[PDB]
RNA sequence: CGUGACUCU
RNA sequence: CGUGACUCU
């Protein structure tokens, strides 16, 4: 019988997929093992972002990083982590940069976004 | 004003609201210049979904509503005027049910793209605006 | 629906 | 319940 994922913020749907009241029951790093189940349940699903005013980008998740926001690194040829780009080019300072990122688009394009700035786009089935 | 949005819904179901019909059945005929004038001033820049082409639920924004009915209407068909109708029924087996009603001209205005109303549903989440 | 774009990460 | 676009017409 079909069923719509809620249209929520990425931390709640983790929260949900981790079996957390909250998300400060978590203020460490997730383990692999809360990485692995975290990503079967997000992967392939379309998020839409918050940190860009109205203009809320829509991408589907291939992957969640194996590093924290903090120190997750992509090109920019130099590096830089995410947590720092998102405050050096869009000024946020992320709340949880101890979670992980999703990795959106192409996997080549290396785009990763914050849970923080997502969220579950609405009409999508549960399977 | 305070923001309201209008109701997705099929185009046809649109126009007999905007014509103060029950039903299109009543509308057996093509338009008059009024009841043209009327529906476009209501559709001109909204957004639409079609509805012929499976779950390719392609979206385009109205520009114009055509003066001629879509059994009427033509564009340059690779070069050939082909009217919208018989484009209908020969590209996608569409025989159209209200070939008297016009068309909604959408898009860039110079690629002649006009879409036959019962193929149209207004998309939502489209601000009603005073 | 899907996807590309809004110089992104 | 941002804009634009293709798979048109």
């Amino acid at each position: 019988p079909t069923a719509f994922y809620k249209a929520q913020p990425v931390i709640e749907f983790v929260c949900e997929v981790l079996d957390f009241k909250s998300i400060e029951e978590q203020q460490k790093p997730l383990t692999d093992s809360q990485r692995v189940k975290f990503t079967k349940e997000i992967k392939g699903l379309k998020v839409e972002i918050t940190h860009c005013g109205q203009m809320k980008r829509k991408y589907r998740v291939c992957n969640v990083t194996r590093r924290p926001a903090s120190h997750q690194t992509f090109p920019l040829t130099v590096e830089c982590t995410v947590a720092q780009y998102f405050k050096d080019r869009h000024k946020l300072v992320l709340r949880y940069p101890h979670l992980p990122c999703l990795q959106v688009g192409q996997e080549q394009k290396h785009t990763y976004l914050p849970l923080e700035v997502c969220n579950i786009v609405a009409g999508q089935r549960c399977i």
